């Protein structure tokens, strides 16, 4: 039942994110600050996932705000997309975490299958709100949270994809997650962010 009993008869998204604040759907809400909903407005063409909110979306209230939402940011301007007119979310809605002594930072764990289901509910009613053309899945979780616990992002890059239980059967694009991007040798960071902007780019000329 997860999230369920928590998501309100509504399809705003003011209200949607109020109510996600006091969702206990899973364990997760326990150990972080608040929930973090997704950003943007309804008339969204593109919809984007990620896996979770990470250490500073936790604190800043909104997704893709630490290093690797200013990488999709590059990307995005390089694919000609306008961030003010994406609706970005995640799979999960509440920060999974540890600390490491002498970290500079708290460090995300994945959510697990459980968890990733509990908060679907959320993720349907942003669907069913937004009503995408297309949705990009960042990363392993949000992919497989739409397209099965079997997907393979890696096998499928460039692809469009469609799969029949989605609300509104917008097409789908599964990319690397950009948190990927941010460490590795150069030539291959390189290659990995032409490879992000394509599947951007593939997402933006859908329809
Ligand atoms: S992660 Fe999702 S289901 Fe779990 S408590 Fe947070 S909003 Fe609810």
């Amino acid at each position: 039942a997860g999230a369920q009993d928590f998501v309100p008869h509504t399809a705003d998204l003011a209200e949607l994110a109020a109510a996600a604040g006091e969702c206990r759907g899973c364990g997760l809400y326990r150990d972080a600050t608040q929930a973090v909903f997704g950003a943007g407005g309804r008339s969204a063409r593109i919809m984007m996932i990620g896996e979770q909110p990470g250490d500073k979306e936790d604190l800043a209230g909104l997704p893709f705000v630490g290093p690797a939402g200013r990488l999709l940011d590059r990307a995005l301007e390089a694919a000609d997309i306008d961030r003010d007119a994406l609706y970005v979310t995640n799979a999960v809605k509440h920060f999974k975490f540890t600390r490491a002594a002498g970290g500079k930072r708290r460090i995300s764990k994945t959510p697990s299958r459980t968890e990733v289901v509990a908060c679907r509910p959320w993720l349907i009613a942003e669907m069913t709100s937004v009503e995408p053309d297309v949705v990009v899945l960042l990363g392993a979780t949000a992919a497989k949270a739409l397209l099965g616990n079997d997907f393979r992002v890696t096998q499928h890059r460039g692809e469009v994809l469609h799969v029949d239980d989605v609300p509104g059967d917008p097409a789908l694009v599964a990319t690397v997650h950009p948190s990927s991007l941010l460490r590795g040798p150069k030539e291959e960071r390189e290659s990995a962010f032409a490879g992000l902007v394509d599947d951007l780019r593939v997402a933006a000329d859908v329809r």
